[PDB]
């Protein structure tokens, strides 16, 4: 699809677009600056690299961007080019989760893919290198680079090394009486978004290899930053574009990659914007299709025991996407930011060391299939997403227990856990527009294991869930309880039945009441009437649609 | 009006948000985070700070912006308060002037606004400081602190010293033949955007005293930034909020500065912005009714001879708004962030030096009203701006030039000059929505004057100009042609006539002839579908309301 957003270049230059300003004499002016800033007259001959960076001091997944940032830019000028650095804004899910923080989470994926794409084409920059942390920026710099189809690269930031899933687990534990507050203090990685994203991306072909494993202030993160401008610099030889290295092909191979290691649910949010960014199409039953086609085979957290430091040891993330590309699960032709294919970039780096535990074999995987289940149904009409182990069973019915927020689902359950016993729970108003901005909640999931409820109780939202509770747990029910959706005509007493073999989420209630609750249905009131998320409200579409903002 | 936006406080504490994250127990895994990035347990009492940096490597008024926010977080420590700094994205007008890159320029300052609005309520940063550069991001980040009502303090990061337009003008002179190349090439500050801004926030009381005249790199701005923590630290003390200080009357301040200083017609849509974002009103008559009661005394660039060095040489701006205050044209009630009143605040600065010729008398003014005058008319019923310096006449009458855009009405003033003699040009296409973006044009009035025709035509715009060509050059034109104004449906020919007594941009076609056109017009397709310019397509108000996207 024609995606018209940026401008275009002024055919084998290195810089088609810098010399917009740097070469033409009615652009007088911009040259001044570029001389103020300290380009020399030979300087303007050379390309311009755009280096943005996600840094900021209030996380640990970003405090030390600045220093790759500095690297990139020495290795953009080793390579003969012009490096400007900026830096665009970041949120922490750890510092805001269980907030109405929460809420300004998701929107700052589209924020981050508004700002580099403002940046890029106001300067008028050849190429792009960003550096985002191991938070959920990552798809926000990818969706500017495909938007604007200049040659960039990824540099994920690492994943921390082990020392926060048990600091959150510290309250809980600590009411319940399993420790003291002592034992609390003391307390205050895997396969989550951020892990997830970044080795999606690289099996996307957008970042170098390794890029997605070697962690974050290991030595070989600065090699990987003072590498990007050579690796860069061939690519506008070659005028390598996003565009010609995320295809449909290269699509499936990061959904592969997500399924075989067990990624998270925010991956289909993440690679359907992703993908509409460069005018392609990428469905719910695209997910199902790779999800029924790739087995789980990696024992990592929070599903299996390893983190991502011990697939740095066995071999990192090209061994791995080695090993399910010998298994033909991957194609191997399509292009990377290397300029080569997958299958010439993995034929030679070292395999999976012998006797490692982490990847299993294809004799013997973790689950036959994938962990993403797409289900529909009378309650989710337009779909939903929810991980499953394959241990849970294929059914569940309950009477329906229905919270129009977070917040009054925990009061609940604190108040009266024994009521939740049995029940199919309903949080709804967690949705893109409802919440607003789709919150991801981990205390529904905490609260309903800490009172002993993990497996005789369901959970539904129209928003995010972030762990497991051994159970049923789905979110992204679309339409949204704002939108109309049934899943906001629900009452308390509805007998709701998920059936992971049929993919539906039904209800008893015959559809001709539920037409007659449609029929008397107002929307409430959105919860803002100003700011960057009620932009987000008359912006943002639906969970199944990516939550794009921009169509 | 109630502006709901940003989430509330969980009194006399100076921590009212990040004791949210810091006091509760259910948040222990934000604690973690905060061990992480280096917080104590002392630490968690403290209250946190957000510091807003707009720096970037590509702009001379934006790329020593780091070195100021190392020292406001030195400040911020000393004054016993926790600095956590981010950095936002900026753009550089100088750079993509004459460019579709600057169809990203405005929107920029309401990424900036959500940018800061979105950090500030996921971290629950209890104060926010500021430091935008010598471009033109400011009212974002005053946006911002409207939005959510929490102390803050604006830092400006100074005007540079004099060594843009010099550079801009090289190519006019050179093709005319006044210089050569070799003159064009040496050649590659004053009262714009960058200086009437900071000079206006630093009046309506968000800014320290001094702020917007100090130059960049004096050793005073790095003081200034060390004092800030300091002056918040007061801040919270009292609770003073941005909706304290940001009243009508201040509001009425930044205006009366405006006029007495020449200042840039961008102000009209940034200083309304600025009053939405705090639940009040601002109208294109409330700056009518200002420049008919505050006359032009200050012998400034462009208008002038002097810039903003020469300013800070004889007293900086807190000596100007000594003066005005003393003729009794600004309310020193208001409240400042010094936590004292913009009279106690100028009480003890030094008055204007003695025989400055810089700020004229108000018994010999260079303009007895304002150079903001609000025309409307049969062509602009909604209104537009023009800077009038009070000496081309009143009236200017001709036929209409009709051109679709900047780029078709440069291809004729350089093919055929003389056919604009005595037109009345219009350059269409270039608001809000037909821009995108509304970019400002300086190469329009550029050509003009080279050509010759300072004095003998007219400039008519739905966008903005940059410029005056000694004649009648009015922008803001609403509304614009793409939202089918009567701007859209002028034909060549058509007989204009500007009345500056009368404030009309009429058209001699009868009403019912207009009305005939507008029953045939047809709205354009938008130039982008995809990207940021399509969200502030979809989201932007008309210039008449500052351009505002989140309502
Ligand atoms: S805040 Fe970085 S992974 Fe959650
Ligand atoms: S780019 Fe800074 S004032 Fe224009």
């Amino acid at each position: 699809q024609s995606v018209t957003a940026d401008p275009s270049p002024p055919t084998n230059k290195l810089n088609k677009y810098s010399s917009r300003i740097t070469e033409p004499k009615s652009q007088g002016g911009s040259q001044a600056i570029l001389h103020g800033v300290g380009l020399s007259d030979d300087d303007l001959l050379k390309p311009q690299i755009g280096i943005s960076s996600v840094w900021y001091e209030g996380n640990t997944c970003n405090m030390h961007l600045l220093k790759l940032s500095e690297a990139v830019k020495e290795g953009v000028e080793n390579a003969g080019m012009v490096g400007f650095r900026f830096n665009t804004i970041g949120v922490s899910d750890a510092i805001s989760m269980g907030t109405r923080g929460m809420c300004f989470s998701l929107q700052s994926r589209d924020l981050i893919a508004d700002s580099i794409e403002t940046v890029m084409s106001a300067q008028w920059y050849d190429g792009n290198i960003s550096i985002p942390g191991c938070d959920k920026n990552m798809p926000g710099t990818i969706m500017a680079m495909g938007r604007l189809n200049r040659p960039g690269i990824m540099v994920y930031g690492g994943t921390i090394k082990p020392g926060f899933v048990s600091a959150f687990q510290s309250y809980g534990e600590f009411v319940s009486g399993s420790i003291s507050d002592e034992q609390r203090k003391t307390v205050l990685g895997g396969m989550y978004t951020a892990n997830t994203m970044a080795s999606a991306i690289e099996a996307m072909g957008m970042s170098l290899p390794y890029s997605s494993s070697i962690p974050a202030e290991d030595p070989l993160k600065l090699d990987e930053c003072r590498l990007a401008g050579k690796y860069l610099l061939e690519l506008l030889k070659m005028d390598l574009k996003p565009r010609d290295i995320i295809t449909p092909k290269s699509l499936r191979n990061a959904m592969v990659s997500v399924m075989a290691l067990g990624g998270s649910t925010n991956a289909v949010l993440h690679l359907i914007a992703i993908a509409r960014s460069v005018g392609l199409e990428l469905t719910l039953d695209d997910f199902q299709k790779v999800s029924d086609a790739v087995p789980f085979l990696a024992d990592l957290k929070p599903s299996g025991k390893y983190v991502m430091e011990d697939i740095h040891k066995i071999g990192g993330t090209p061994a791995v996407l080695r090993y399910l590309l010998e298994l033909g699960l991957m194609d191997g032709d399509c292009m990377t930011v290397t300029g080569q294919t997958l299958a010439q970039n993995l034929e030679n780096v070292p395999s999976l060391t012998e006797g490692q535990e982490i990847i299993r074999p294809l004799s013997n995987p973790i689950k036959e299939t994938g962990h993403i289940q797409i289900l529909r149904g009378d309650l989710a009409p337009d779909g939903s997403v929810a991980k499953i182990t394959g241990k849970e069973g294929l059914y569940f019915s309950g009477p329906a227990l229905v919270f129009e927020g977070e917040e009054s689902m925990l009061a609940a359950i604190s108040a009266d856990p024994m009521s939740f016993k049995g029940t199919v729970v309903v949080i709804r108003g967690e949705g893109p527009k409802g919440g607003p901005g789709m919150p991801e909640m981990l205390t529904p999931t905490s609260a309903i294991m800490g009172a002993g409820l993990g497996k005789e109780c369901a959970l539904l939202t129209d928003g995010r869930f972030s762990g497991g509770s051994h159970g049923f747990v789905v979110g992204h029910i679309c339409p949204e309880a704002q939108e109309g959706g049934p899943i906001g005509l629900i009452k308390n007493g509805d007998i709701i039945t998920i059936d992971i073999g049929a993919a539906r989420i039904d209800t008893q209630v015959s559809p001709e009441e539920m037409n007659d609750r449609r029929k008397k249905w107002t929307a409430p009131a959105y919860k803002v009437n100003r700011g960057v998320l009620y932009k987000y409200i008359k912006n943002v579409q639906s969970a199944s649609d990516g939550c794009v903002t921009d169509e």
